[PDB]
């Protein structure tokens, strides 16, 4: 099946709900269901990819349209103050669904370090 | 122009770990994890709010010489890639730039 089976290719698929706030051919962006800030949203790419270590030179422009989307989506949104992104990988990362996607989070001050 | 300007025209030192014709990666020189590195783009993207569709393929490059990098640097368990928006994403240079953290346990939530 086209995605995947993990939770994210299930939601492409639109087999487990999400709150969707954007969607073309290359992805979808969606909120967290367990948000780390007032505003948490995900950003994944519909083709299947398990984690960023995997990645293929020839996904640089899905990747980079990833971020591109965040930020249109982060505007649109309202985060005007700012935001922060973030990819985890692997056990280290804290990466617990293994298709890659991007974290998009604002709404509050942001700390550093990021975790 | 800003501190990573400085770096990309060699004006500065910076311990340089990857470079080609479209981009940087070197080390943070305020790390907060045992590997703490950079990708930039020699572009001056001032931050990711003003990134255009153009660059997509650029933003892209970014993340795969920063996972290339992070494999070289021995992160076989993991990391933690990050981009900073503005205030509250806390940047602190406006320059576009690619945070690459491993080495230890990467906790949540992520600042
Ligand atoms: O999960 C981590 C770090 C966390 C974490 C937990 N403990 C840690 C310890 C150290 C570092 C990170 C962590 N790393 S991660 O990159 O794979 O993120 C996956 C994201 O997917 C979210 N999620 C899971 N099912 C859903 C979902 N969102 C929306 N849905 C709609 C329907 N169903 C969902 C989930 O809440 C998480 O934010």
């Amino acid at each position: 099946r086209p995605g995947g089976d993990t939770i994210f290719g299930k939601i492409i698929r639109k087999e487990i709900p999400a709150k969707i706030i954007f969607e073309d051919d290359r992805c979808l962006a969606f909120h967290d269901i367990s948000p780390q800030a007032p505003t948490h949203f995900l950003v994944i790419p519909k083709k299947h990819i398990s984690q960023i270590s995997v990645a293929e030179d020839d996904d640089e422009s899905l990747l980079g349209h990833l971020m591109i989307v965040g930020k249109k989506c982060a505007a649109d949104l309202g985060l005007n103050k700012g935001y922060r992104m973030v990819v985890n990988e692997g056990s280290d990362g804290g990466q617990s669904v293994y298709h890659v996607h991007l974290h998009v989070l604002g709404g509050r001050q942001m700390h550093w370090p990021p975790g």
